[PDB]
């Protein structure tokens, strides 16, 4: 159940669009003067082949899966456009965490760290508690808008961009190809069978990206078949700074155990991050 806005509920305000299936657009809803991005599919007669142009089947699947959730820590869906099909998201005014992250002059300090840490693991907790679990499949530091970098705001971090995401009564697969966040069941093969545990290792590598303010993985170079084969067969993983809490050590080291029955449920996540 998704509302319908027609041209007039909104009002664009300029272009911003680095998107995967068409532009982005802020705009607003007139109602609210609610500030609001905008979406839009576009085929595109002549790039793409007709293999290509679905990526409708993209654009579709983000729409039904956002359509139920409702969480102050996930990117809300407003509504539907028509002619072209649009997804009217809220607007999250500070960019996203990727981005944050690589100013290293201005390190995030710890209490709004510990912040980000906790919003991200209340919106997976919501998704891992949906009725069949949804599973994201691509979390990683551009897929974090931050809201917020005030250590009191009511929000900090959201959870954003579901194109990948599945939310089904069976064994769910496919092979998954940015590898230095993907749990290691999801980037062997199409051939192997996951759940949402393969969400809770990237939630371990955002972790891990949060307290260190570096790239996971970014501390190893190899070849792609051989990288592979060390974080799936040999337990390679990005080494967690001594200084480190020790109640945030063990989270990140249990959350990216090869075995995804030893990630814990968000519930054990979020008490030992909330004791920090
Ligand atoms: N809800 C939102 N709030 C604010 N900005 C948004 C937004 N949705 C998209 N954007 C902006 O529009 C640009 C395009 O976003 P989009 O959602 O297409 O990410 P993307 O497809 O580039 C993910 P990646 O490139 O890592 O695969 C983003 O870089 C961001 O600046």
């Amino acid at each position: 159940r998704l509302p319908t806005l027609a041209d007039n509920e909104i009002e664009y305000e300029k272009q911003i669009g680095k998107g995967g299936f068409g532009l982005v657009h802020k705009g607003r809803l007139v109602k609210d003067k609610s500030v609001v991005a905008i979406k839009s599919l576009i085929l595109g007669d002549s790039e793409g082949e007709t293999e290509m142009i679905e990526k409708f089947q993209e654009f579709q699947r983000e729409v039904f899966i956002m359509s139920n959730l409702n969480h102050p820590n996930i990117v809300k869906l407003y509504g539907l456009m028509h002619n072209p099909p649009r997804m009217v998201m809220e607007f999250v005014p500070c960019g996203d965490l990727y981005h944050r992250l690589l100013d290293k002059a201005h390190p995030i300090k710890w209490s709004v760290k510990l912040r980000l840490m906790l919003d991200i693991a209340l919106g997976i907790e919501y998704m891992q508690n949906q009725n069949p679990p949804i599973v994201h499949r691509d979390l990683r530091s551009p897929n974090i808008f931050l809201q917020s970098l005030d250590e009191n705001a009511p929000v900090c971090a959201k959870v954003a961009d579901f194109g990948l995401s599945q939310q089904s009564v069976h064994s769910v697969s496919g092979l998954l190809g940015n590898f230095q966040w993907m749990a290691p069941e999801t980037i062997g093969a199409e051939e192997e069978s996951y759940t949402e545990k393969a969400d809770t290792y990237s939630f371990a590598m955002i972790l891990y990206t949060i307290l260190t303010g570096e790239g996971p993985f970014d501390e190893y170079s190899y070849g792609k078949i051989k990288f592979i084969n060390m974080i799936r067969e040999e337990g390679l993983r990005p080494t967690i700074p001594e200084d480190c809490p020790p109640r945030l050590r063990n989270v990140i080291e249990l959350c990216w155990s090869g075995d995804p029955k030893k990630r814990p449920h968000f519930s054990y996540i979020v008490k030992e991050l909330s004791e920090l």
